[PDB]
């Protein structure tokens, strides 16, 4: 109908619904399962915990790492997790049984970041050892070691068909890699060169969102090599804080912050539309539910909790 219209944009109204207690040290990452049913958390306490995505109810603890965990990530079918640990390994877990399927050995220092590719036949990892590794999920063996950076690797992420990996480092660089060959296709340069603390592809793989330790998030068109948007106002000078695209309602950028708040920006206008108060330490990780307007946030060791926030839009 000619009267069909685009709705007037409405600011979100995320409100605290649940606080998820159980970790005994800083939480390091939270991620919603692709099927929307579960939230996984990792912690410096060496544990992974699974919680109901909608009701926040504790489901199970997954144990096995010998030291703290920095990151955890889901396979596309929501059946597997991979975790990255200070014990220098990654582990692949069967979520239903809680059992460790494979231990991925090869990094020579702390593993800081990890992700499955969309096909979920590969895992990519990044380490304090300055390398990015690509692993075969089935065999649990390392396929490629990329001499990716000259300082610790803060983030690694596949694009939507797994043909590219983006990595970031404290060396100040973002790099795009051809998954199949391991060859570097592009390097992003900042002449001021602040450490890059996080990077990920946009949900359509057209852009990359990168955090630098000067309180700044940037949306880059990596094919044109130009910055489209900048998001500021939060505090990020020390930690590798995740950022997200929220796409279930209004299109937002979401990030934790060193002032204990969750920041939500309008993706287009770059204005802060909400700040979520409640955590009592640095919000190191946030995640956005794949279908409902729900955010998970996780905080460092003065807090140790995960919070679930829900919005009407
Ligand atoms: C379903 C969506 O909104 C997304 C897709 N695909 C999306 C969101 C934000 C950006 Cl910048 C790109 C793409």
């Amino acid at each position: 109908s000619a009267t069909q219209s685009k709705p007037t944009p409405v600011k979100p109204n995320y409100a605290l619904k649940f606080t998820l207690a159980g970790h005994t040290k800083a939480v390091s990452s939270v991620k919603f399962s692709p099927n929307g049913e579960w939230l996984a958390s990792s912690s410096a306490d060496k544990l992974i915990k699974i919680w109901g995505a909608y009701d926040g109810k504790f489901e199970k603890t997954i144990s096995g790492h010998k030291l703290g965990i920095s990151d955890v990530a889901w396979s596309s079918d929501s059946n597997l997790l991979v975790s990255a640990s200070d014990d220098k390994t990654l582990k692949i877990w069967d979520v239903s049984s809680g059992k460790c399927l494979k231990t991925l050995k090869g990094h020579s220092n702390y593993v800081f970041c990890c992700n499955f590719n969309p096909q979920s036949n590969l895992i990519v990892s990044g380490s304090f050892d300055e390398s990015v590794r690509i692993w075969d999920v089935k065999t649990g063996k390392c396929l490629k070691t990329l001499p990716a950076h000259s300082d610790p690797v803060s983030a690694v992420h596949f694009n939507r068909d797994g043909s590219l990996i983006v990595s970031s480092s404290y060396d100040g660089l973002c790099r795009i890699w051809d998954t199949a060959s391991g060859q570097c296709l592009k390097t992003l340069i900042d002449d001021d060169n602040p450490p890059v603390s996080f990077v990920k592809f946009s949900p359509n793989g057209k852009y990359i969102l990168a955090a630098t330790l000067d309180n700044t998030l940037k949306l880059w068109d990596y094919s044109k090599g130009k910055c489209l948007k900048t998001y500021t106002g939060h505090k990020n000078e020390k930690y590798c804080i995740f950022a997200n695209f929220s796409v279930t309602g209004g299109k937002w950028i979401v990030s934790g912050s060193e002032d204990n708040l969750v920041y939500i920006w309008n993706l287009q206008t770059k204005e802060i539309v909400q700040k979520l108060q409640g955590h009592t330490d640095v919000v190191i990780s946030t995640a956005c539910h794949p279908t409902e307007n729900i955010i998970a946030s996780a905080a460092l060791e003065n807090d140790k909790t995960i919070k679930l926030w829900k919005s009407d839009c």
